[PDB]
């Protein structure tokens, strides 16, 4: 119950600075409404232990949503960023060197041999990214209307390298030379369309059926804190050391703290 | 190159958990001193790999000799637990056979016919157990003085169990019976004068020269994991899944891998 928890979280953490600076600055990040605002500034004062029915009735339908979509959204900008980095790129990448090793057989091509991958990694095998909805029926069209365009390319640039010839290390490189062919494949897909896809993924994260990883926690709180990379160097708008507890256990002292149980209850606890 | 690989991956799982207790249970398994469990907790802080300092003079030092006697010692507690089944049984249980093949041979006996054993099956004829000092040099002495009362007690056995005469079925019995005999010979052996020679075995492996098996490999994992039998019950401590990678290439979700070039040289690999 992750969104709920760093909500909650949260609201510890801001009720305890007692700052309306880094309190304004953060509502900004999360865009709210004044009149959201409003309700919850209420719940920074009168410190005691906040009700059940605070929580249902002011954080979590003012928070939950704004959390949710803060990370959904902040997604995206990390992925635009510098997408190799990011989860969604290997995850995607792992199903995009999958489909074209099936649809490279498919094709009667000699490049399915430099494919190891059995799509059933569980690194990748629950990734969210397979559960946008129609996402991987788009995907599998796109392997196969651009397979012969990747054969091309592949062959294109292998002719260009030719320069030994030990036979194996010159499958070495066709197998370099095609996984980044497809890590490319893997960038436009998602890259179509003013980020037709991508924005899918975004829009799947702001669903409230799906639950919010460590992944999605640590994009929110760097969203949160405002952790940038600037010309002129990284550069933080605030730093709010957080600490996960996993199953109780424990780890500078922590301002945020959640509990994590086995990734099924997020819970937060004051310190 | 095991241990070290192994305390290098061991302490990547350590600093990736964050648990303190985690740690301090496997600490404690591994008998350290508070003093170097302190050097290592420093450690597993700043995470966001480690040096060749931080190797070969903190974690080489401190988790290599502790891996090493863990190893060591677990290999006596599993034979005390169920001796047939441990390596260490059929290697020396193989060269009983043959020992015993040779004296009965020499005490002109036709029970040295009964004995399949040219000593060179590849499988034991590189066992550590036939290099801890001087036990071969012991075993050849046991077995020339217990070999009279092993055929002394061979036919007692036979006798016994006489009850017909299908000849092809003669060999085999006499064949099993005298097996049995030499297996507790075998046991018998290493569990003399408060388990000499068997702690003979321990203080081998524990000398620095004796290169860490795949199979001590096992036997390291299930002592930090802690797996025993309980009469309640097989029971854990931990799960740990570990991955050995063979020559680079890959085999749910590992937390420690090993890389074993061809048994000659272990690394271990961030996950
Ligand atoms: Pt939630
Ligand atoms: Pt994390
Ligand atoms: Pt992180
Ligand atoms: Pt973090
Ligand atoms: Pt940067
Ligand atoms: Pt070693
Ligand atoms: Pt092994
Ligand atoms: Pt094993
Ligand atoms: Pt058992
Ligand atoms: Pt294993």
């Amino acid at each position: 119950c992750l969104y709920y928890a760093y909500s909650i979280s949260l609201m510890y953490y801001l009720r305890a600075k007692n700052n309306v600076k880094i309190t304004e600055d953060i509502f900004n990040k999360l865009g709210l409404k004044e009149e959201d605002r409003a309700r919850l500034r209420k719940l920074l004062s009168k410190d005691p232990a906040f009700t059940r029915d605070e929580i249902k009735t002011i954080i979590e339908p003012i928070l939950g949503r704004a959390t949710r979509d803060l990370a959904a959204e902040h997604t995206k900008v990390e992925f635009k960023s510098s997408p190799h980095d990011t989860p969604l790129f290997s995850s995607l990448h792992y199903a995009v060197e999958f489909g074209f090793k099936r649809s490279l057989q498919i094709n009667e091509s000699e490049l399915t041999l430099l494919i190891d991958n059995d799509f059933s990694n569980p690194d990748y095998t629950e990734a969210e990214i397979y559960k946008v909805s129609g996402l991987l029926d788009a995907l599998q069209e796109y392997i196969l209307t651009r397979t012969p365009s990747v054969i091309e390319e592949f062959n294109r640039q292998w002719e260009n390298k030719k320069q030994s010839l030990t036979e194996k290390e010159i499958q070495v490189h066709q197998a370099t030379i095609l996984d980044n062919i497809l890590r490319k494949e893997t960038i436009d897909f998602l890259l179509a369309e003013n980020e037709k896809h991508l924005d899918e993924y975004r829009e799947h994260l702001r669903r409230e059926f799906v639950w919010g990883s460590e992944e999605t926690l640590m994009v929110l709180h760097r969203a949160i804190q405002g952790e940038r990379m600037v010309r002129n160097e990284p550069v933080y708008d605030h730093e709010i050391i957080l600490h996960v507890h996993r199953n109780g256990a424990s780890p500078g002292s922590p301002e945020m703290i959640l509990n994590n149980e086995g990734n099924v209850h997020w819970t937060s606890i004051i310190p």
